[PDB]
């Protein structure tokens, strides 16, 4: 039984949140519409909505704490840009929510503790449903610059690692 | 809590993005048909309908405040909209009195309106007034199915307006 008092309370903090984000977005929309600029009003409008679809996908993966974890990440965490796309038909990952939320939660830590506050440090998640035998793959695509980038060389399947001097692959593979 | 108000919390979560989703598809849709106007005229009404919305999550008054932005996101016939006219002031006593209240209000118009007909109600606090520190105001408009359903310092039902204006 969810608490009201604890609901309420963070439904308005969090559309707060929702509502600065569409305000700086408009504000976008509008000041490309008054310097006479429609191609760009599109493309911007049609980029807005991608970004919302996968949104919308990452809520209907029935993965609660990761979904949560992502969407307030950028409202939340300074340390870098999240981004994210569901690839491939919506599926159930109840199952797995915990596990992909607790693994997500550390691999922030740890890009947290390594990337560099000085260069606009980038995430991009992409998860994949649509694969022949495994059950979800996770592909990180870090752009940025890092500190310690020490942090990491330690290191479910990571099936892949490669750091450059300003970008990094994981891929995480799951069954 | 954990998972339970999680879910809960993503999928209200989900409902805002579906409003400001539609409202995006409106702008584009104006954009194509080449009228510029209509859209500088609609980004205007998003700025000040958010500011109305600021307006509700300062006033501290957090239960009124959840009622009000759910509405729409919930089973009811009739859709709202709302206005917060004047300074925000803190209602914090006021807040689960007129919460209460409210919830009265919109039951009895679910009980009322047309099931058939796009009704909708406006709610403009007025938290300014010289005379008396609150008055909410109700402009209903759409039409009725049992009419009879229905400080009171106006009440003028109609076949498709309903003022009431409500004083504390």
């Amino acid at each position: 039984n969810i608490s009201d008092t604890a609901l309420t309370n963070e439904l308005i903090h969090l559309l707060g949140h929702s509502r600065h984000d569409w305000m700086n977005k408009l504000q976008l929309i509008k000041g490309n519409l008054s310097l006479q600029k429609y191609d760009r009003v599109f493309e911007m409008i049609e980029e807005m909505v991608i970004d919302a679809k996968h949104e919308s996908k990452l809520s209907n993966l029935k993965t609660p704490h990761l979904a949560f974890d992502f969407l307030t990440f950028n409202w939340k965490t300074h340390y870098m840009t999240l981004e994210y796309e569901v690839l491939g038909e919506i599926k159930d990952l109840s199952a797995y929510d915990q596990k992909l939320a607790k693994l997500m939660r550390k691999l922030f830590h740890l890009f947290d503790q390594a990337v560099s506050r000085e260069s606009e440090n980038h995430l991009t998640v992409s998860l994949q449903t649509d694969h022949p035998d495994r059950q979800l793959i996770l592909y990180l695509d870090f752009h940025g610059a890092f500190a310690d980038p020490s942090a990491f060389d330690d290191i479910v399947d990571i099936m892949r690692f490669e750091i450059t001097s300003h970008e990094c692959l994981i891929e995480i593979g799951l069954d």
